[PDB]
């Protein structure tokens, strides 16, 4: 049992989308039959519904998507269970690490997963919009690696991180933060999927200020919020001060945590030869 | 006699809209039948016409909604008449609860709700753009809800909260709040249904300072403004402190406030397998 | 002889364009053929021309209506006489009643209105940009009820309020100003109407400072300035302290003025269930 | 001999070009044939050509029209003589009468225009951009009442005022301030007329430090910049200190002037009655 | 030998390119056959080619002309020799005199073109984007001057002045200023030609700050910058103080410069009267 | 073995793309066979694929290329193989030379590629957005010159500047700056390159504050980032002191450096004679 990495699967997932028209749909894929769940997300004005792993389709409704459905939830029939939660007593839900001008975030995050692949959990890992990372890290990104580990056999996602997303909704210059963090949280509720969500607002000016402003926003919205305080390494070893709040605990705990340094194209070139290139027609390109 | 929850209603409604051409419109719908009704808003330059149970259907008229119409209206014919608001004596209107830095908004709807359904009045309480609730809470999940209530059964109707209606409007940056304040008690007189709103400018920079200039606007525009100045939780039990104001009392008055605490895909999926995906052609998606 | 409210009648007619193509027309009306007057008026790069009573139809002209008419006006043939205004010595041209925190805007306007219906003149009252009213009180909605006080036996109009017309051309953060009121006055002795138009810049950050050069402005583009320096409610009574301008007088003059608290769907149905719904095409909804 | 007013003849040529599709052109015109002039101004990215009484026609070249040409000019064949202005040594050009708080802007240009026409020449007087005057005084307005003075027997055009020109132009918010006050120098010259130009910039936060900056501007741009420093209104008579630039003058001179005060539909309806109303297309309607 | 004005030929030119479809071209043109260059120009997404003397076309790529070309260049084949510039030992490139309050730059132009036609080079001179001068001094026409110049015999070009092109940039609000500078260079090598360029930033706030950074920029970018530091007029006589750069001394050198005062529509009316009016379609018209 | 400039192919590769419908593709070109690479990058919401050799074909996806795709990245198969990066010990992966008021950026550049090609290397260096230079120096730009590079026998690549691509992304008024500088190493490790980029932010406001945040940022994205501290010109001689960082070293370290002074249209003309021009239709021209 190790962690399994949905970095390419996505990677591999945003070239389909790249090649078709997505009001038509990308039929015949393989992204999980395990669970029979539904991702509809907002990019834009239009809907992208990923059906649970046999389509991806588009839609370009009369009335906005944010009007109509906001950010993005997840439906599935008939149930969704994820025996191994039950087990080991972990609640469906999300969890925010964050971070300031202390870092250790990734780190964190490698430890905590690590520690749940011990405990015989089946854990999955995202990499996206930091630094040696493939993903971009955008709105699309998330929600491709939510549904696919959602319809696979996956009780623990680690999604590092939503630097992009943040920045997308315009967090650097908010309702529209909330809305994501919120619909986050319950979506993992609706897959019924414990999702670990990091983030590090290192492209606002005041770091520190978001930091504690985002955190007192993911302790109302999401499951488990947690800041980290301090950080420092020591060789091979760390150890970090974190702040924890769990709803609905009126009073928050510290949370000392150390431990050791735990480190984590054919679709393309295939459509470039052959001429299948305008599918969009009069409807500009939409982003979320 | 106990409170339905139209959230669901409004949710499933939402997935009907994003899925068909809305200027042919969306036919054969079971919205009720107890009041004929007909609920007139504006998306945009767009308006989107909610017949009584029959049918919604959208036009997009040669000039703008916002001088034609300006927010929205409803009509009825021949009437609409609530016997229970007579037996009680609560006036048709719309109420806002409005509160800042004290927070209990959710709290003491929760508990007039309960108070008015244990008077014998049919209660109906919606849920958006707040934490753990799926709806976004945009206007025409405001108009949605608003319009399900009125064509059913419905004597009073709560809605928590207008935070994304607020939002929407651009009131975090006003006469577009006055409009909307308007209308939605100019509806529920029209409608003859007791609408009580819920708004905290969380998202404000300056929250009581919003509070108090908005306050000042709803107890022009609205039939009661009610400012919850403290609150204060005891376990079980809650008290708070209220500023009233009824038009047309040049006079304001405080009234306390104690009790104890009261809590709270099929559609979208069919459409996905079946090719029905460009609905909107060149005219481009409107949003309020 | 009592006041006629055209409030209705203009919801009515809007209902009325919100409906069909209005570069085809709205033809077999019946606004009046007291006067024989078309009402021209600019709705953003459009122009929509309302004929004496037969006819209100839409133009898209090459260039800009702003460049080549600018707001609005009226043309008539062969001629329009108020019997009236010349028995009772009464001026056509647009008054502006303009007030600021001391309010008595409203009340004003209602004392007024039962005065010149008391003298037997043909008082028009149109409410709109309120609480408590249907009308938003968009730059179409005062168009509308001027031209359907025009066309029709009425020789004083009382419109309350121009606070929507006022924020719609960006009063809030002016030449465009400057241009409406000239319009107004324009219009009023064009059609030989007394039109009695009320403002209260409320939604302006510097409530007072925009009163005086709000003032300033409409005693130089028309024929009265009315701007209320205090106003004071003796429960029925009522008392105001008034500065007035006429042009071209140098000279301005106090007003001292009491009295007593003077108080004022089928046609959308039809369409809903009758598909005639894109009558726009390529050209986006104009606004003014 | 009297002072001639184009405004109605510049306001129904403005009803003709509202009614057609200026692509196609306006026809059968009688604007003059006194001389063969043809002014070709820009609105937006389009060019309005005014052929010398024959003809109005609009064209939408491949590239802006501000890249192309600019503002707008004048070009004549064979020649044009104004007999009178050489008889009485009157140089063509461009003047600018500008005024701040002092005022008596009108008051002057009325009391030359009567001067001028004491003379012996042919005065031509077109009235725009201020209160109780029809025309809005936008840039089409300026061009179309230059052609119309151009092609006839005028040899004195004054153009009171700019104050809409200025606005177009963004001057309350220059190079296209400047670009403008020179386009109108160089057209009276090339279509050999002495035009007489006003502007107050009363729209303007900082009014008498825009005046400085404006007459500085005019004195290298225009043949004459005339400041109004004072004016003093004494029942009938005036009097104003004014401040006067001729280009190549490097010393400026102070100039006295004192007086007594001077004063100054059937086309649309036709269009309303026979639909002939699409005629701009795909093209959005253009704006200078 | 006397100095040719180009003004008049671009003039015409830009007549002939606003009533055609530049996609088609316009052909049978006579710019010039001395030498076989090939100006290729960026006017905003779209780029215009001047083929060398035959022919001037528009394309429309499907990606922007900005990240695919940037500014504009010229390319020839198979040589161009300027024969004269190698007997006088002047080298090929671009000259910046530059001016601030101190003014004297059309002047010292006018001298060192006089002193240059002297000498017995063939001197051109454009007028833009300045009082008195018809040419409203775009990008267009800087190009469309310098490929006039280019194909024809011409050896010492002065472009007086670039003021409309650095507001068209945005200097007055800098990358594009340095790009736009740089091909200006880049440009006069590839054709082998002397261009003299002049700039006062009049419309800038701060004048002489935005004197020395253009100044600093002109140094490194191009072959020649002249700031002029002072400068005096003496009835006929002038003299002024300059401070010049030529790279890559990294010396800065005083240069005192002293001497006398030296002073310098049949194809629109053609197409007015036949209708030849949309040749753009569905692209917007391009800006530079 | 000498240095290959790029800067002309990449010239030639732009003159090809701006003449034919991208979207059909670009065939029958001859890039590069050494090694099977496809770039695959983004133009605002479209997609430019360049194979390996082939053919460049550009996409234009449903949804915007931003969420997609991000940035951009390299494919390549079966593998790639640089034979003397391991001879010689030299890693794959994007360095980054940095420089502020000091300047030295181009010289050092010259230096170590000069020295790269006399250890035996193929070095290519390719020229942009600086002064004496044609390219641009667009996003565009570095994706072709990258591709141009890896397809050919090149194992060290000098890409100077990326001053133009950090205005493009808005660096001079950052998450995009980031994703940028991540991309650009993940390219040079997956085309197994040494690709050594420079940047100067000389047209930031503070360019010494932006050294020092790029720097940062560089440190952690790419392999190696360098900061010239001091740079001083003796002649034909320079020295300099440099900061240089290694990812991933928590220590910094001091590296002098010094040495001698070492210093560096017929596809569109076929075009303009043939009309094959509009390649575009509907879809706005792309711009990243």
């Amino acid at each position: 049992n190790s962690i399994i990495d949905l970095g390419p699967r996505v990677q591999s997932l945003m070239e389909q989308l790249a090649t078709t028209k997505l009001e038509e749909g990308v039929k015949n894929l393989d992204m999980g039959s395990v669970y029979e769940i539904t991702t509809v997300m907002v990019l834009g004005n239009s809907i992208l519904g990923f059906h649970k792993g046999d389509l991806v389709k588009m839609v370009r409704p009369s009335v906005s998507a944010r009007d109509l459905i906001g950010v993005g939830y997840a439906t599935a029939s008939a149930a969704v269970v994820r025996q191994r939660l039950i087990e080991h007593k972990i609640e469906a839900g999300a969890e925010l690490i964050i971070s300031g001008t202390a870092g250790g975030k990734t780190v964190l995050t490698n430890h905590y997963a690590a520690q749940m692949c011990a405990k015989g959990l089946k854990v999955a890992v995202v990499s996206m919009a930091e630094a040696e990372r493939p993903l971009y890290g955008s709105v699309l990104h998330v929600f491709a690696a939510l549904h696919l580990a959602a319809v696979s056999d996956v009780d623990v996602l680690y999604v590092d991180s939503l630097r992009s997303v943040y920045n997308e909704l315009g967090g650097n210059l908010s309702r529209q933060v909330d809305g994501m963090l919120t619909a986050l949280d319950q979506y993992a509720r609706a897959v019924n999927m414990r999702v670990v969500f990091t983030l590090n607002p290192s492209d606002d000016e005041n770091v520190d200020a978001a930091v504690r402003s985002v955190f007192k926003t993911a302790s109302a919205s999401m499951h488990t919020a947690r800041r980290i305080k301090s950080f420092a390494v020591n060789g091979t070893a760390f150890t970090a001060e974190t702040e924890i709040h769990l709803r609905a605990d009126r009073s928050n705990s510290a949370n000392r945590v150390s431990g050791d340094l735990v480190s984590r194209g054919a679709v393309f070139n295939q459509f470039l030869l052959s001429g299948q290139s305008a599918f969009l027609g009069p409807n500009i390109p939409e982003s979320n």
